[PDB]
């Protein structure tokens, strides 16, 4: 059998020989006790650069081993590439988010033999859910994996926004030192409305990490949290969207990207949001309009926006969200840091492992299987 | 009477005409119980720029209706300034510590009148304080007034540095997207070992703001709290900083700048620190060897270095730390957001309320009074 495996380049100074630190903390389990992967072996040592061409995710040796052969590039765009060129054959296709090989029904038509779709990372957007429960195509990804990652981006986020980090971080630089520069523009946090779209393993981790900056705390989701966990964390929860961002000055987006989260906060709901509020999103690009953020900070309804992710992906280079006013981006990053690569990675072999040895995946790992939306797919998601 | 402010330029961009959002959250009291600010009334709104020359920290009706005198420049280095040839006059001497008025042993000398030195803000190291003690010179400073908006600060920069913010927020903005580039330095912060060197108002602050990110806590002061909060908080208490910074992969300082705390982080305990280990310095410049700080930034002994205190203040064009490798720097500037200049210059007129009116000047503001530390300064400083 074939894995085709779309991995993002090694850096342009070389795949690293040494790393800033040792080690990385030895993570046993997540908040809730979801256990972190259990493949029967690693092979790489956490903190090692794993998401990259060089790395591999640390997959070929046990491939390899097993009789398969791995295809690892990051080719993956256009039909004489090598991703959609190997794409006739792959019975498993493996990508990342953050440099997602896009499934789209096209490819997807193309790819006779694929049976097993695994998102090495959090987050199936990039593939056709529509077109894999037609062609019977199982989806997996590493549920759990970097959700912690994600919410410690969104408190630093939050922060830099309504702070105003960046354009001071940018007066050191110039040389000069410009107090009134930097703080015209700068607040605290403390006792601002902060409301999260969601409340799931990034979500909830985003209002636990809040709650002592004493914040008021808001949520909106489709399923209540159980009325304890609220109390216990100062939670008002709201039946809608609209009910949240009229009283907040931050919104966190935490949601998974899915018909019911396509294009949400658009011209519309983001007029109904405060004069300045902050808007983050670390979820998925394509949650927010693209042309609806850029315009609301130019006017000054937006007083800042931030957040890792983009459509498309990698963002070209003209991408308007590179150049608009007052934001704090990143590349798709965050749940590709090293501590969370080590976790995705284990959690892509254990899928792999459970794959051949006609194990069934992790149920919490699911996103659709047997023609349907299964496991956390059916919890999460919409098609 | 003559009051001599000293403030930090306006924008050059104009004393703004408007601001992000319509007003600030209204901080009742601080953690613990201490009451803000108490002046019978404030000639400002809560978010206007009060720091800049043209704010005057709203103190000009006031003082002006008084019958006092008050003089306000930004013009401050040196004996050929506005502020060294106004001094003499002066009975009451105002600067903040972003844009501080050094009040030496000369210039105290040469302050014939000079018998109150507040401090818009927190940290009074600005003032020669044994010259104030010989001279009869009350100093006295807005305590808690921005200790919350310093601990913000403090989380910002640590996530900034472990996660590596700011050369992937450059990457956007270069035109790129260069995952592996951004994340060969990109850590999680989960289960990392965060240690302050003090545990007061912001210390604790800090402390309590880390704890539901999930990392093992360490501190170091004179005086060990109680078995109540550390078991609270999971605080490991080292006898000594040495002891501490061994096993941190983080390091915050909290203390004021005093003998005890003058140059602690030299070489020598740089070098007793983890490779790899962050340190972050809202505190003071001069706590850290500004060299030794440079120094091992180069060498990889520390992975990254950020804070918003310098020595001397402006830093100058060509001041090392704004080119060491690894920094995530800001002017000083988490002190004077717009939402802690609202407590403080609040903080300002109540101090100078109690001045006029014979009244006692809140204890926990005294810094030195009759002749020997006093209040806070007896509690946080050593002479
Ligand atoms: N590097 C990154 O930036 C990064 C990394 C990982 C994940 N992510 C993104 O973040 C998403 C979620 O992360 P996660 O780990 O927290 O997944 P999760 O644990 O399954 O949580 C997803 C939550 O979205 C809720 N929600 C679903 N549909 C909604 C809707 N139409 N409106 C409002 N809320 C809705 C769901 O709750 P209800 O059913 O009650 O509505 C669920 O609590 C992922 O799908 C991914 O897209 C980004
Ligand atoms: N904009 C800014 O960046 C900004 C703003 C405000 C303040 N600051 C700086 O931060 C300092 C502290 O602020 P704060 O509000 O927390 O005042 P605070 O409440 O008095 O806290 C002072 C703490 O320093 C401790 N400490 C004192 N001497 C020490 C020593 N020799 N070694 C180790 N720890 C020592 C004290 O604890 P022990 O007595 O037990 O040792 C105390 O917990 C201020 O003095 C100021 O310089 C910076």
């Amino acid at each position: 059998a074939k894995i085709l495996c779309v991995l993002y380049d090694d850096p342009i100074t070389g795949y690293p020989k040494s790393y800033a630190r040792a080690d990385v903390p030895k993570i046993d389990h997540y908040p809730g006790g979801q256990t972190a992967p259990t493949p029967k072996q690693i092979d790489f040592t956490p903190g090692e650069l794993l998401g990259s061409v060089s790395g591999e995710l640390g997959l070929r040796k046990y491939l390899e081993g097993l009789g398969h052969t791995l295809v690892v590039t990051s080719d993956k765009e256009g039909e004489d590439s090598v991703f959609e060129r190997e794409l006739p054959d792959a019975e498993i296709v493996i990508s990342q988010p953050f440099w997602p090989a896009y499934l789209t029904p096209e490819r997807i038509a193309k790819a006779k033999k694929l049976k097993l779709a695994v998102t090495a990372g959090i987050g199936s957007d990039h593939v056709d859910l529509e077109a894999a429960i037609k062609n019977g195509i199982t989806v997996a990804e590493v549920t759990y994996s970097n959700s912690i990652s994600v919410s410690e981006h969104v408190v630093m986020m939050i922060l830099s926004l309504v702070r105003n980090y960046i354009p001071s971080y940018q007066w050191v630089i110039k040389g000069g030192w410009n107090i009134a520069d930097c703080v015209e523009r700068s607040y605290d946090l403390e006792a601002m409305h902060v409301g999260t779209v969601a409340a799931g393993r990034i979500g909830l981790a985003v209002l636990k990490r809040l709650k002592p900056f004493d914040v008021k705390l808001h949520y909106f989701q489709r399923h209540r949290l159980p009325e304890s966990v609220e109390n216990e964390l100062g939670l008002t929860y709201h039946p809608s969207v609209e009910d949240m961002v009229k009283v907040c000055d931050v919104v966190t987006i935490n949601a998974p990207l899915h018909p019911g989260t396509l294009d949400l906060f658009n011209d519309e709901l983001i007029s109904k949001m405060k004069r300045g509020a902050y808007l983050v999103n670390t979820a998925r690009g394509k949650i927010c309009n693209r042309d609806a953020v850029v315009r609301a900070l130019e006017s000054g309804q937006l007083a800042g926006y931030a957040g890792d992710v983009w459509f498309p992906q990698p963002a070209p280079k003209d991408h308007p969200w590179r150049t608009m006013p007052h934001h704090g981006m990143t590349p798709h990053i965050s749940g590709t840091s090293l501590s969370a690569q080590a976790r995705y990675a284990a959690g892509t072999r254990e899928i792999l492992e459970c794959w051949f040895e006609e194990r069934p995946i992790r149920e919490e790992y699911l996103i659709v299987d047997g023609g349907k939306l299964a496991g956390t797919g059916a919890h999460s998601y919409t098609v």
